[PDB]
């Protein structure tokens, strides 16, 4: 009950005024002269309430620095976080949470900060609140969830995000996605798009891009034959295990790596560019300083939490894939060859393809790994032509593979619904 402040004072009243009017210097003076940082009026309102809703970041920081109660609750049950979320002050929301604000504080009617942010469609604030553990299924006095309020106010991008986030929470999964316009590259929808995820076999389209770049440059040939032995075979090599007598061409290996996710095919192609280090160099040299490959198949699928080896972010992967499929990084022929291999993907039936509406185009590459890891990168769109890039990753769940497949499919259905 110590969050219900109810003490008045002369200096406290003058501080309450300076907090509303945004008098940064007057606040510092009153605080230096001993004003009560938790002074309260007849509504239980403190200076931190006033600074939070008025959007004065500097005053909020100073007040917290002098011991302001981050979880002060006024007579209506509002905390400073309620007000910061309602008035759309992102940086203040972050500062309050960094200083220990209750992310799931409830007012008299059961409204939480996530309810208020969802009502206004503040995407960035919604994501911050979720990142700090906001309850996505919180119901107010009338049984309304944050999604219900977003849906009622036409905030469909936030509505989509909240439904994806709730499904992931149910599974115990960390999920990220991004959708990019193929032609312009504009970010259309996103969630956790700057967090790292294990690439798994989705790296194979980047590998193919690096091979196609060397083919464009005359340093590699589609028809060049690579020989290998039974001892070189690693697990899940359905095509390469059948060509031990005379090997396979570069083109055949790239087709097997993409359409069948053949692991030995990917390792053989990695060798031609100097291994994982060589693929990472190719990525750096086209402007991707985030995506990195460090290990070979099958070790790169280990998916250790907080391990940056063999990871990308949704936005890095989507931006790089767009550069490979559009624009001048690859020739028109190589561009189209990469898209054609991805269109011929044979081993991604249970994912986006399972929810693809009739007449739509999809070219994709899936990945699977340990620690409940699953992902997909795709170019898709209506009318038999791709118009957007979608990248989706999930990891950390104890879910079955069927549940992981369904989660990816569900996210894809959500994005297709909100197209």
């Amino acid at each position: 009950s110590h969050h219900h402040h109810h003490h008045g004072s002369d200096l406290g009243r003058k501080l309450l005024e300076a907090a509303r009017a945004g008098q940064d210097d007057e606040v510092r003076i009153l605080m230096a002269n001993g004003a009560d940082v938790n002074a309260a009026d007849n509504t239980g309102t403190t200076p931190l309430h006033l600074a939070a809703y008025s959007g004065h970041l500097e005053i909020v920081e100073v007040l917290l620095k002098h011991g302001a109660d981050v979880d002060a609750s006024d007579v209506f049950g509002y905390t400073p976080l309620h007000l910061a979320a309602y008035w759309g002050h992102l940086e203040i929301v972050e500062v309050l949470l960094k200083n220990g604000a209750d992310v799931n504080a409830m007012d008299s009617d059961g409204m939480t900060p996530l309810h208020l942010a969802a009502k206004w469609g503040y995407l960035e604030i919604v994501e911050v609140l979720l990142k700090h553990g906001a309850d996505v299924n919180a119901q107010d006095k009338f049984g309304k969830t944050p999604f219900d309020l977003a849906d009622d106010n036409g905030n469909d991008d936030v509505g989509t995000l909240l439904q994806v986030a709730a499904a992931a929470d149910q599974l115990g999964a960390r999920v990220g996605y991004i959708e990019l316009d193929l032609n312009s590259g504009k970010i259309l929808e996103s969630f956790r798009s700057e967090e790292r995820f294990p690439m798994m076999s989705t790296f194979k389209v980047l590998l193919a891009g690096a091979i196609l770049s060397r083919i464009d440059a005359g340093q590699e040939q589609l028809g060049r034959r690579i020989h290998y032995s039974q001892n070189d075979l690693v697990e899940y090599s359905p095509v390469t295990e059948k060509h031990l007598t005379d090997g396979m061409t570069v083109r055949e290996l790239a087709s097997a790596a993409i359409t069948m996710s053949d692991n030995t095919a990917a390792n053989l192609l990695l060798t031609t560019i100097g291994g994982p280090k060589g693929l990472t160099a190719f990525l750096h040299n086209m402007g991707d300083h985030v995506t990195r490959l460090d290990r070979w198949e099958p070790e790169l699928n280990e998916a250790i939490p907080n391990d940056e080896r063999d990871t990308t972010t949704p936005v890095a992967m989507a931006t790089t894939l767009r550069k490979l499929l559009t624009g001048e990084l690859l020739t028109p022929a190589s561009r189209q060859q990469l898209m054609d291999w991805m269109e011929a993907d044979k081993v991604a039936g249970p994912l986006l393809r399972s929810v693809l509406p009739a007449g739509w185009f999809i070219a994709d590459k899936s990945g699977a790994g340990e620690r409940g890891s699953r992902g997909i990168v795709a170019a898709l769109g209506p009318d038999g032509k791709p118009s957007r890039i979608v990248v989706i990753y999930t990891t950390g769940s104890q879910a079955t593979m069927d549940e992981l497949n369904r989660q990816i499919a569900e996210i894809g259905a959500s994005l297709i619904k909100n197209w």
